[PDB]
Order: C-alpha cells, then structure tokens, then sequence
C-alpha cells in the first residue's frame, strides 16, 4: 500500500540528464539553433532506446516490435521530457540546463507555433500540477499506445499498455484520492502531446528536405520512420 | 444502478443519419468526390453544432467558448461518426449509407492515406468491441477535450470535461465490470482520433488553398478556425 512498483522501477530507470553543448565558436543563427536540436535530439534517442528495453515486458517483444514502439513514439517522448524539465518555468522551454529557449529564440529559429503548442502543453501539466511519478509513467504509456501500424504481436503490446495503464489507474487511487478521476485526466493530456509530436515530425521532415541542417543517423533513421 | 444518466441522455439526443446524395449527373472524379465530401461535412456541421448546445452545461459557457470548442472538435466529431458507422463494414468507410469507400474509391480521391488512418481506428474500435453508448460519450469528451487555445473560462470547459470523464468511468463500472480499464482504453484512443483529424485538417486545407474543390461557408469558416 505504499506506492505502486512499476512507478517506483520507472523512477530508479529515468535517465540523467544530457547537455545540448551548443558550438560556442559558431555565430548564432537559425541553422545553429536546429543543428544543436536536432544533435540533442540524436543523443537523446541512443538514451531513449536504452531506458525503454527498463519498462516491465518491453524487451520480450520481437526486436521488430521494439523498433517499430520506437518509431512511433520517440518525438512524444522526447517532447514530454522538455515539458517536464520546463515546469518551473514560465513561457521558456528547458530543452537542457545549457539550453533554454524563451519566445524571441523560438521565432529565430523557426519554431515560435511548434514552441507555443509545448508550451501548450506545459501550462496544462502546471495547471495540474504533474508529478515526476506521473511524468515518467505517461512516457512509458506514450511509447506503448503509440499506434505502430506494423506491430506482430498486437496482444503483447496490448498487455504492455495494461500494465502501464493500470500502474498510472493504482498510483492515482493511492496517491491523489481527493480527484478519483486524475489518472483519467492524465490519460486525457496525451492527445495534445500527439497533436504537438505530428506537427513537430512533419516540420523537421521539411526541415530534412530542405537539406540546410546537418542530421544524423538515428534521428534521421527515426525520422524517416514516419 | 442501472445505466448513468449522460450516456442515456447522449444516446436520445444522437442526430439522425444524414445522405450524401453525390450528384448523379456529374461524371466520378477525384472533384467529385471532394465536393461530396465537403458538402456532406458541411451539412453534418450544422446538425454537430445544434447536437452540442444537449450535452449538460455546455449551452451554460460563453457563446465564444461554445464556437472555440467546435472549431477545434470539429473533424474529431465528423471523423469518429464516420468510424461508428464504419464498424460491421471491413476495409470501407460508410460516409454516409449512400457513400461508402472502399481503398480503391479513396484513391482515385487522394485519400487512401488519410482513409487507411481512418481505417486504423475502425479496425481497435472492432476489437474493443465498441458500444454506441460509448461512441456518444467519447464524441462528447472530444468535444470538452479539444485543447483550444482561445477559451475565456478554462474551469468551466474543465468542469465539462470532467462530467463526461465520470459518465464514461460510471457506465463502464456498471457495464463492464470484466474489464476495470476499459474506461481508460476508451481514453487511449483519443490520440490516434486526434492524430488522424490534426493530418485531415492540413489536408483539406491544402485543397482549400489548391481552389479546385467547391466548398461551402461553415466549412470554410471551421478550416480557416485552425
Ligand atoms: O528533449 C528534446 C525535445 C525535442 C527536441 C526536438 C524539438 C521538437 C519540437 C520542437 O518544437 C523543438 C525541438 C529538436 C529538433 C528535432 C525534433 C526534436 C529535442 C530534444
Ligand atoms: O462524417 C464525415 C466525416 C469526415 C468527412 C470529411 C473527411 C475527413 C477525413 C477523410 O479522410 C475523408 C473525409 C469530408 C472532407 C472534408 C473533411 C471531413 C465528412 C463527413
């Protein structure tokens, strides 16, 4: 009866934090802005493909399930950390401790409406007041209901989602019993995160064509996944 | 104890079917078949605004926040009734019961992408064995969950969302005891519906801008709200 241990087990697993390390010779830019994102981004899919599988159930799935989880969900989960570590914040976003971006960065960069909706999204979670328990069992629920359309095994991945659904429903019943309802309204937040992750991929998809911004190999292997 | 109220309440207040009636005089086309879709859309969103408003408080918010909640709920709704009367068909999308596609109709229209996403929540929906009290109750949390960034009073559409939360919670406490995260499943679909509608949006904007397919003024109106 105290707090559930798929909470507990997602806690110990989450993964310390990684530094954006922007190129301090190179003159400030918009394509300075998106190489140092989409380098961080990079960085965080080797971290994100390690930590996944740590989930109960995740690495009994065929490597093909793995992957296509994966593919589907990175950019939802990569967008839930930085709304996360953007919390105690107000209208800037923590992409890393040496990477903050405020209102003017975001427009100079491209990205003031794609920012705003993550910005969306972090006055939702403030509003509720997320807790870290609840942020780290929300990312494992985006990677397991991340409607792959090329999943073998639908009914394992279906018990991953249970396992992780039911974690958030106990967490909830023990820890927030003054709002029987709070777990469902967690569940309600991830349709924005979705909505926020399709119109960030189709954006650095266009990015990727127009072939101004340096990428790599894994963000490029999970971009053109979609 | 037997059956909440809302879900009773949504299912006497569900419209009647509407016909797409395409023009038999004018030669099949990708137009054609745009115009019919457009056209039917528009006539589907006069009967979503007069639906909305019956659903309880709803009337009781701002007309501002009334009109901020449809224009972005809008293709959430029309999609998920496309759904719903999509389910005792395989592979076809009953737009109306006289205009259903099938993958080689949607083609020859542009859609077959946009249709096989459809198709991906018609096909989870069969398998959770959907009820049309849920369909109803899902329509209208959609609608209260629409995450427009325009609303005067945010406890009020809070509020909302939260009747219709505890009616789903409710109803599947009381019909589906087998299953004690099936309200949640139902949840966790919302992100593939909003995922799909976010992707329809820009398409029919993009053939919106094209000027080639006729459109009436309250589609109009709704396309342009996002
Ligand atoms: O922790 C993160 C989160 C998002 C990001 C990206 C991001 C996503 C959305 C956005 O509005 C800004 C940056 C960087 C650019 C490539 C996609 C992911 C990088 C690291
Ligand atoms: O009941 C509906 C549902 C969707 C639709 C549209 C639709 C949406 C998505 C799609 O893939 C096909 C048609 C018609 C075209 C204008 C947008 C809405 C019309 C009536």
């Amino acid at each position: 009866k105290p707090y559930n241990k798929i909470v507990s087990h997602l806690l110990v697993a989450e993964p310390e934090k990684i530094y954006a390390m922007p190129d301090p010779t190179v003159p400030d830019s918009d394509i300075k802005a998106l190489t140092t994102l989409c380098d961080l981004a990079d960085r965080e899919l080797v971290v994100i493909i390690g930590w996944a599988k740590h989930i109960p159930g995740f690495s009994t799935l065929s490597l093909a399930d793995q992957m296509s989880l994966l593919q589907s969900a990175w950019m939802e989960i990569l967008i839930l950390g930085v709304v996360y570590r953007s919390l105690s914040f107000e209208d800037e976003l923590v992409y890393a401790d040496d990477y903050i971006m405020d209102e003017d960065q975001s427009k100079l960069a491209g990205l003031l409406d794609l920012n705003n909706a993550i910005l969306q999204l972090v006055k939702k979670y403030k509003s509720m007041k997320l807790e870290k328990e609840e942020f780290v069992t929300l990312k494992a629920i985006a990677l397991a209901n991340s409607d792959s359309m090329h999943i073998e095994d639908v009914e394992a991945v279906q018990k991953l989602q249970d396992v992780l659904h039911e974690a958030l429903q106990d967490y909830e019943a023990g820890q927030h019993m003054e709002d029987p309802r709070r777990a469902g309204k967690m569940l309600m937040t991830l349709p924005l995160l979705r909505q926020t992750s399709t119109k960030a991929v189709q954006h650095f998809y266009n990015i990727k064509l127009e072939g101004k911004v340096p990428m790599h190999k894994l963000f490029l292997e999970m971009l053109e996944a979609k």
